[PDB]
């Protein structure tokens, strides 16, 4: 059944929206002030800090960073008769914790929290990619397209586990491997137990994310090493390099800024009644009638800023430029020639140069974001029955496709990773960059509500460049 | 045990002989007509066409060449009161297929078929050498002595795999390499799978045929290339050039014409009882009491024709002229001054000029044809123990010949082919053209049945020329 999940997501988004309304009430902000991305970012990171129990518990035992008992940050921006001002106002954790407490009818709202962490992951992935950590681990910065949800902490649950990508998991595993190489953390203490439990859980998440059998079995053989040394390091690097083409269907949750949700909730559009979806038309239908303001530097182009924020909202920073432009309706500028900077504003930059303006979010078309992979993998490995069932009682043979039956079982168990690298490189060679994917699907029009008739895109515009980076 | 193989070969030759008797019965041919090489060639090539499933299956989908549903060729020659006549009589495939079906007590007679393909290979190798394909592949026609069984199709089994030579395998590999260079046949389709399977099987056959370790390891490193480009092309050319001296013991099966087998079977000499061998005295003992007739042009010398047909029967076209003459008893004329042409007769040449005559096959001596190589290779690399076993329990060292122990294992694996070309050229330099081979063996007399006492040949007849070609 899908009605229950729809009601649950509608309920928790209604809670988030009415929390945002409560914030707009308590901050004494004007109508325009509540349509700002920056203040939503500030309050939302404040919520992240308040609800992150582990960092807090690390902090009350560590009274450092000067003024840090329980209050952090808070750069609220207010419009003064056309000009702008920034104030560093500090808020307690317990008060706003309880404001959430009645902002969700007595619940913890963990799903909402995961929504905020995921929307932060999308903003960071859209703005800045961490080539720095990649090169730190020795890992090639050519594969930044594997950095989905890198800024996410491990505190996120299964819903948060859905969005964090393959390459980010390679990075976090490499971090723990380097730590275990530096010192003997693998002893029989409770620390070793929690490390191996986390390691096996993360490997299970990995094997869930992949699609082809060969990579799944190689990963299953990865955690056989009770004492991970150096071989699994290049094993995981090659895992990422092979997942370049055999990508895992991780997630692309379409999280939206708190201002848009709050404006919708304030207008009386209760999400529980008509339902809410995070994947279909629904996150789209709020945006063509949404007004968003933000601050811009006197050199930044607002036209680029609108495209970038729509990227971040729809987590399309790692999507191809051609289809993103087709859905948007206008050409999208790659990261190479963007005359803009990060949407976050520095704490030291001067107050005079900021100017507020409206953000354009309307898009001509819409499409469903499925958590799947390209059809090319199913082209490499076709589909069909392998077994048969006797319906009539007739004296006949039972046809069994035996050579694939051994392949599923792997009768002769794989010796090491290398034998798997062999046929996975063979599959990579079988791959082609002209393999059309997602057959039977298309882009629909905004007037469509039940996905009745799509239109297939056709891109013949030479080599404009399907690479947002470079 | 050797009795079972002897019985099997005797049985299948008895089947072939009684099939030939059935053909002589159904063709209504006279006594002399069944002693003709030409009619045996015609019926035998007809059998090849009937039992070759792949070409047939290519043909019923390709109804071309005019009159070609299921009937091909058939130039039967009949003697008319001294003169000769040629008739193009066409036979169906299924009828003669079933005639074989009871001609071998319900078996397929695949071994007999391989015997016919091998005897065709010997006739072609004796008559005409394919310098043309060699030059087509850019391959030097100085090495025609490596063309054993070139006309053989790949359908031949392990018994047929025994006779097809090293240079022919170089040629077929070069053909597939050129085809894979022309188009990308190496994709992940089923065609690529069958190509790599055939390629590895043929490389296994090659490594089976060679004798020295260095060439075997270089060949083992040949198929490491998953995408064969151009380097392995000259690698295989150099393989053939090195196998010039370090020849592989491929095979020299002594196949005999169907007329000789049929005459023996008709006389009541059942091969199952007294046994048959294809390698010892036995294929020889049928020939001194065998009568064979054939057609000859008014310019062709019958004396040369008898020597050439005995060459083709004994597959001694690539054997040295001195020993071939010694075993035959008379001088053998090289290909340079043979006033004869191919034993096959053209379809357009006139009926008047043909004249039939007896073929001389009796030879003074006999010798065993072992599938081995010259003793010179064992002179270059001597023989002896490398390890020892403790018989008495005595506190003593275990002598191990370590530097050759690494050599067998190749502890430092060879980088490329070039390091192997180095020491193989060194071995070629160590080679001498005066190295006497086949020590401990000799030529026996026809009166000998158990190989009791041979006589060693001694050739001091200057430089008559041990080269059938040139």
């Amino acid at each position: 059944n899908a009605t229950e999940i729809r009601a649950s997501v509608g309920k928790m988004i209604d809670g988030i929206g009415r929390f945002y309304i409560q914030m707009c009430t308590e901050l004494k902000l004007s109508d325009y002030e509540g349509r700002l991305i920056q203040n939503s970012l500030t309050i939302e990171r404040m919520v992240l800090s308040a609800f992150d129990e582990r960092r807090n518990k690390y902090l009350e035992e560590h009274p450092s960073a000067g003024k840090d008992p329980k209050k952090t940050g808070g750069p609220i921006y207010r419009r003064v008769d056309g000009k702008w001002r920034r104030e560093l106002i500090l808020y307690d954790k317990e008060e706003i914790r309880r404001i959430w407490r009645q902002a969700n009818n007595g619940d913890d709202a963990t799903a909402g929290l995961t929504h905020m962490m995921i929307w932060h992951s999308n903003l960071n992935d859209a703005t800045y990619q961490r080539t720095r950590a990649l090169v730190r681990t020795g890992m090639d910065p050519r594969m930044c397209s594997l950095m989905q949800g890198s800024t996410l902490p491990r505190r996120s649950g299964a819903a948060g586990a859905a969005v964090k990508g393959v390459g980010t998991m390679v990075m976090e595993l490499i971090r723990m491997i380097k730590r275990g190489i530096n010192d003997r953390n693998f002893w029989r203490g409770e620390n070793g137990r929690r490390t191996r439990i986390a390691y096996e859980r993360m490997c299970n998440i990995l094997k869930g994310k992949f699609q082809t059998a060969a990579q799944r079995t190689m990963v299953d053989q990865v955690r056989e090493s009770r004492n991970p040394g150096n071989a699994e390091f290049e094993d995981l690097i090659f895992l990422a390099r092979s997942a370049l083409i055999l990508r895992g269907s991780v997630a692309h949750k379409s999280c939206l800024p708190a201002c848009v949700y709050g404006s919708a909730v304030a207008s009386g559009y209760d999400f529980e009644r008509e339902g809410y979806s995070l994947v279909g038309i629904d996150p789209f239908r709020l945006l063509q009638n949404s007004q968003v303001y933000s601050l811009i530097r006197p050199n930044e182009n607002p036209a680029h800023k609108s495209q970038l924020v729509w990227m971040a909202c729809h987590s399309a920073a790692f999507e191809d430029l051609r289809v993103s432009s087709f859905i948007r309706g206008t050409k999208v500028v790659p990261r190479g020639k963007l005359s803009t900077r990060g949407v976050q504003i520095a704490s030291n930059e001067n107050m005079e140069t900021m100017e507020s303006s409206t953000l354009e979010l309307r898009s001509r078309y819409w499409a469903i974001r499925t958590r799947s992979g390209g059809n090319t993998n199913q082209q490499r490995a076709s589909s069909g029955q392998i077994s048969i069932q006797p319906t009539f009682s007739v004296q006949r043979n039972l046809p069994f496709d035996r050579p694939t039956i051994m392949a599923a079982f792997t009768g002769n168990t794989e010796g090491r990773t290398s034998d798997m690298r062999t046929e996975i490189i063979r599959l990579m060679e079988s791959a082609r960059p002209e393999d059309v994917s997602f057959q039977g699907r298309g882009v629909f029009e905004l007037s469509d509500e039940k996905a009745t008739s799509p239109i297939v895109p056709s891109f013949d515009m030479s080599n404009e460049g399907s690479y947002f980076f470079g």
